[PDB]
């Protein structure tokens, strides 16, 4: 899935930006079951005072997760894998929720391509795991923690 | 609702930031009833030359508004929104309507959580505001102007 | 179509930009009828690590391409565009296949502005496009390449 992540420049060091990808990669495959390395954490960092809420500028610290999902999961178990993002960036980040906005978008995985391949659906993703397989394979299984 | 506005670098100083926030908030309040602290407007500045069209490369003048909504509007008040949205970004940032794209996604609201929290359906969001924790009342209420 | 293109900061040369653009525009013109001005490509840099896959941070080579399409066209018609894009664009931007991501979202053609005015359905594009005023019709032409 790709986990876009707004902040504003320098509110994230190097290690929290690796502590925030890591958890949001632990809850999406956790709730889930996707493979590790199928997760994309893309931070796009502005310069703080980019975000406005109610028209008043803000400082450095609200983040916006965009996550961009397969069909095909329940409202309940999307509900449960954005509540733990929001408590995993919490920690992660150490930072409080009130500044933690999440937004899940779906689409047909027969429109998603990842590694260069398209996705399979949840109805796979074990069985999916073929693929230009060996050099593919291979290039997935280090992609991950 | 969360505005991401994608606009070359330093276009705009944070003084139009600001009236370009303002317009939109406005726009988005007075056609749906949100709150004003509801409104989420993210500036995505990247250095001019980023954008083409038709393969052309551009100057620093295409602003390009992705606006992420809850399901439940019609389509004739989301054009409305839209419309709004083109005129008066076109006023507060002085930028003609032929360099202003706007798209609206939509997405479950059971599936979105901003300020920590799921957010309600478009009817009713009053409910929702008085029935939160007292600091996160408190926090929304400092996002208002 | 509004293409987010999401790349790692200076990996890009201005022409590989050019030839990563005119690649995506070509294929979505060539695949689905419209016009090259209708074609936006928005070239979002961050700088080398701000991209994680299972966790792993990554050198500055990972691409991500949201398309933004409106509503009608066929799975198989997006899934040639998705693969076309992905060959087309690892050849001019000189990228291996597993480093390029693709999703395309879709929202109501209503509920989508380009230059400033309402889209149409994708039976209309150019009989939309004769009855948009002469100067809008004129900056567009001259965004084709």
């Amino acid at each position: 899935p790709v986990y876009m992540v707004y902040v504003s420049q320098d509110r994230l060091t190097p290690s929290a930006k690796h502590a925030v990808a890591k958890a949001i990669t632990d809850a999406h495959r956790g709730l889930t079951g996707t493979q590790h390395f199928l997760a994309q954490v893309n931070f796009q960092e502005q310069p703080a005072g980019n975000v406005f809420l109610g028209g008043v500028q803000q400082g450095g610290d609200t983040i916006f997760v965009h996550g961009l999902h397969r069909e095909g999961r329940s409202a309940d178990l999307k509900g449960q894998l954005a509540q733990r993002i929001v408590d995993d960036v919490s920690v992660a980040a150490e930072i409080d929720r009130k500044h933690i906005w999440v937004y899940f978008g779906e689409m047909p995985a027969q429109q998603m391509v990842n590694y260069g391949r398209f996705l399979p659906q949840p109805g796979h993703e074990g069985e999916w795991f073929d693929n230009l397989s060996s050099d593919e394979r291979a290039f997935m299984e280090t992609n991950v923690d």
